[PDB]
Parts: C-alpha cells; sequence; structure tokens
C-alpha cells in the first residue's frame, strides 16, 4: 500500500508537472526576444522570433516545443536613452512524454513591453503578458485515459543588466531577471475498477529568478556588424507554492511543489545588415536541474524604420 501510494504520487506529479514546463517555456529575456536594441536609428520596429527546443527530466520525461512570436513597437528618443514600447503575440506547440503519459499543448499569448537602452550601457526590460493553454494528455495509469483541459498564465517580468566595455570591440554584461507568474489549477475526477478517484491541484504562482553574465566580441564594416557572444547563467525557483491532492476512497494524499534550479549556457551572434535589418541567433542548454533544456535554438529578426 505504501508502494502503491509512492507510484501514484510519482505519476500524478509527473503528469501535472507539464503545466509548469508550459509556463517555463514562455520565459525568455531581452536578447532572446528582441535581439540587440542598442544604437538603433529607426523610430519604429517590427520583429519576429522563433524558438525550438527539447528538454528532459526523470521518469523518462522529455518534451519539445516550437515557439513563435511577433511584435511591433515605437522607439522614443530621450536624453541618452532609447525606450521601446510595444505589443507582442505568441504561439506555442508542445508535446510531452514520460513513462506513464503523453500529450500536447497549444498556446496563444499577448503582451506589452517596455525596453530601456541607456547610452551608459545599462538596460531595463519590462514585460507583462497573458497566455492561454489548451491541453490534451493521455495517461497509461489508473485508467485515467485521455484528458483535455485549459489553463492560462499571467507573466510579469523585469530584467536589468549592464554592458561594460573592456575594449572598443569586447564587452562583459551581468544580468538579473525576475519573473512572477500565475498558473491556473485543474481537476480530474474519474472511476477505475468501480472506485471514485480524484486528482487536483490549485492555482499557484511561479517566481523565477536568473543571474548571469554575457560576453561579446564584435566585428564590423561601414555597413554591417557581427557580434559573437556567449552566456553563463543561473535560473532558479524562488517559490514552490503549488500542491497536488490525490483523493481516494481510503483518503487524501497531498503533494507539495518543489523548487528546481539549473545552470544556463548559451552561444550566439547578433547581426546588423545596413540600417534596418537585425538578426539574432543562439544555441542554448542547461545542466544540473531536475528538468533541463537539453538543447534549443532561438532566432529573431528586427526590421527598424
Ligand atoms: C512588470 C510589468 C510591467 C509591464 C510594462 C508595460 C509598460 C510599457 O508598455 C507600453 C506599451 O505601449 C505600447 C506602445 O504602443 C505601441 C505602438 O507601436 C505600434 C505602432 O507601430
Ligand atoms: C528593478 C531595479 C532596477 C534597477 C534600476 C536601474 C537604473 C539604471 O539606469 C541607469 C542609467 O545610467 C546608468 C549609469
Ligand atoms: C498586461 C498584460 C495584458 C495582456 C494583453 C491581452 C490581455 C488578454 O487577457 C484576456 C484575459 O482573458
Ligand atoms: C504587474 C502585475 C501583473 C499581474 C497580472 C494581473 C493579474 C490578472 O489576474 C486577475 C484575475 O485574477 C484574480 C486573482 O485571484
Ligand atoms: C547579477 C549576477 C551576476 C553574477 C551571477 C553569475 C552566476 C552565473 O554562474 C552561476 C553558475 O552556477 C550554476 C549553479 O547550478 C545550480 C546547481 O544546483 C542545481
Ligand atoms: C563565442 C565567442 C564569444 C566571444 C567572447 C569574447 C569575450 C570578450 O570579452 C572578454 C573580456
Ligand atoms: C552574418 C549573418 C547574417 C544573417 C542575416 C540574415 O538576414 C539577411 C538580410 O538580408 C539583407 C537585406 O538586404 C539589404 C536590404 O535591406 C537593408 C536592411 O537594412
Amino acid at each position: 500500500h505504501h508502494h502503491a501510494n509512492k507510484e501514484a504520487t510519482r505519476n500524478a506529479a509527473a503528469l501535472f508537472s507539464v503545466d509548469y514546463k508550459a509556463f517555463l517555456n514562455e520565459v525568455a529575456n531581452l536578447n532572446k526576444r528582441m535581439g540587440d536594441l542598442r544604437d538603433i536609428n529607426g523610430e519604429a520596429g517590427a520583429w519576429a522570433r522563433i524558438m525550438s527546443g527539447t528538454g528532459s527530466a526523470s521518469g523518462g520525461f522529455s518534451d519539445n516545443y516550437t515557439h513563435v512570436q511577433v511584435g511591433v513597437d515605437k522607439k522614443h528618443e530621450l536624453d541618452g536613452l532609447d525606450l521601446f514600447t510595444g505589443f507582442t503575440v505568441t504561439h506555442t506547440d508542445s508535446s510531452a512524454s514520460a513513462d506513464v503519459f503523453s500529450g500536447k499543448t497549444k498556446s496563444v499569448g499577448a503582451g506589452l513591453y517596455a525596453s530601456a537602452m541607456f547610452d551608459s550601457g545599462a538596460y531595463i526590460d519590462l514585460i507583462g503578458k497573458y497566455v492561454h493553454h489548451d491541453n490534451e494528455y493521455t495517461a497509461t495509469f489508473a485508467g485515467l485515459g485521455t484528458r483535455d483541459y485549459s489553463t492560462h498564465s499571467w507573466y510579469a517580468g523585469a530584467e536589468a543588466g549592464y554592458r561594460y566595455h573592456v575594449t572598443e570591440d569586447a564587452w562583459i554584461e551581468p544580468q538579473a531577471e525576475l519573473v512572477y507568474g500565475s498558473v491556473s489549477g485543474k481537476q480530474f475526477a474519474w472511476k477505475d475498477q468501480g472506485m471514485h478517484l480524484s486528482m487536483k491541484d490549485k492555482d499557484y504562482n511561479p517566481l523565477i529568478g536568473r543571474t548571469g553574465v554575457d560576453v561579446g566580441k564584435s566585428f564590423s564594416g561601414k555597413d554591417w556588424k557581427v557580434t559573437a557572444r556567449a552566456g553563463l547563467g543561473y535560473q532558479f525557483d524562488l517559490l514552490a507554492n503549488g500542491e497536488t491532492v490525490l483523493r481516494d476512497a481510503s483518503g487524501e494524499k497531498r503533494i507539495k511543489g518543489e523548487k528546481d534550479s539549473r545552470m544556463l549556457m548559451s552561444v550566439g551572434l547578433n547581426a546588423e545588415i545596413r540600417d534596418n535589418v537585425r538578426f539574432g541567433l543562439e544555441f542554448e542548454k542547461s545542466a544540473f536541474g531536475k528538468y533541463n533544456v537539453d538543447n534549443a535554438v532561438n532566432a529573431n529578426f528586427r526590421y527598424s524604420f
């Protein structure tokens, strides 16, 4: 009976954990979202982004996702400060698998951002958005079967960093980011072998921090620039306020959320072609987490005019 409860707990937690990965997948940063916004002349901008990636965690859990996003903004020219304010919309397709389940998630989001680029090299990036998730998951345990459900998430993120130039062409940039969010809970109630089974979790609020450093070496000519860059960071949960409750004829088991953290690694470039076009590309992965990004690639394109 202990073994049964252990397995049930492990499985319920695995299945419900996908809502948290769905949330984590929508978390980016200034460079990953917008590319390089320094020294841009155009007073308006249109941009697109695509990300594709895969991750894993124990229990044979693995997922992969394709994230697509666009935005438009106006750039306000202030005294030593460019301030980009704009709108954004996103789409995500995810699939997930573990030993005991598999399924998919379709997401649609919309948000608002302000990005402040200071001549001094300082920057601040603020974003808030809402994401809707349609979910379809099939479980191989407990006769739970196929389950469709909606969730939605709010995001409020703030990021600051500082680009210190070691030389005219090389630079170092410490960064810190905090992202506060919400994840709607859901319930499954069903019968198996003529017994009433329940599995439910509550609304919770992720709070994800990151601290890291980026480094870059740039090259250019009259009408182009290319920056090679690499990143090392630390991404961590500050809260784990979720809880799954497994109810049963014999009683309830409560399963509290666990914090997880991981080391982020990235390598990439930012390109400038003439006056309107920018392009950003990076390869990334993480290590040491219970969940890790095993690999993902991010591309963006900004047209400034
Ligand atoms: C921590 C959450 C705070 C979120 C910051 C939001 C405040 C800044 O948002 C301003 C958005 O305004 C959009 C500007 O209008 C868009 C014009 O661009 C379209 C025309 O090309």
